[PDB]
């Protein structure tokens, strides 16, 4: 429980003014190691690096959102925001996939919605996470099919959710997306990240084990997967002794 508390703190992506901001980038600098990323709306961004590099902890991530709760199917408004996380700055930017579109029946625009940014982020080196939101689509079968989708059109993380809906990761949501990564033969270049539903160590271990027995106990590393919840790194500091 200590080791995968340490090993899933340094896979967070942790997210909470500017002062909240720079407290963010404090919290994430803790007493065990750094979390991998800090995650923050677009704006925040310049703020997070001087005070991440003022702390001395350059090599935080920082994270950001698009098209973001909503995962509208606007292409163009999405690809804007995109282009607008990269200008500031950003490490990786976490777009929602047009899920509702889907469930309309329209894979087209969501490959398009994820490749227009996926060309952006690569341009600029940024890693480009999209939110499915499983809480949403609740079925297998869509969830299946927003991952595969996801990863044809170049996604370098796919991630359950926004953590805006009522229904965020599940074991379950997990499972099945580190599947597609599995059945499609893209462990290599594609992550997986959890959001919501971790609320503490134990819950991020299993959370862990799932990775561990689909990949190998070493793939999860921070390239391959992450973690955001409420409450989580407080629960993991906890078990840590802090
Ligand atoms: C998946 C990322 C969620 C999130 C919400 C809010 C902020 Cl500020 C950043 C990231």
């Amino acid at each position: 429980l200590k080791a995968s508390s340490l090993r899933a703190l340094k896979l967070m992506d942790l997210s909470t003014t500017d002062e909240k901001v720079i407290a963010l980038c404090h919290q994430a600098k803790t007493p065990v190691g750094n979390t991998a990323a800090i995650s923050v709306y677009p704006r925040s961004i310049p703020i997070a690096r001087k005070t991440l590099k003022e702390q001395g902890t350059p090599e935080i991530r920082i994270a950001t959102v698009t098209n973001f709760p909503h995962g509208n199917d606007d292409i163009e408004i999405a690809l804007a925001e995109t282009r607008a996380a990269i200008a500031y700055g950003a490490d990786e930017v976490d777009v929602v996939f047009p899920y509702r579109a889907l469930m309309a029946g329209n894979e087209q625009v969501g490959f398009d919605l994820v490749k227009a940014c996926k060309e952006a982020c690569a341009a600029a080196n940024v890693l480009l996470k999209v939110i499915i939101e499983t809480g949403e689509l609740k079925d297998e079968a869509l969830i299946r099919k927003a991952s595969e989708i996801s990863i044809k059109a170049g996604a370098d993380f796919i991630k359950t959710s926004t953590g805006r809906v009522a229904v965020n990761a599940t074991p379950e949501s997990a499972r099945i997306m580190m599947e597609v990564i599995r059945d499609m033969g893209v462990e290599k270049s594609v992550g997986f990240k959890v959001t919501g539903g971790v609320s503490t160590a134990e819950d991020a271990q299993k959370y862990l084990a799932i990775a561990d027995e689909l990949f190998g106990a070493d793939w999860a590393d921070a390239r391959h997967y992450r973690f955001s919840a409420s409450g989580l790194l407080a629960s993991l500091l906890k078990a840590l002794g802090h």
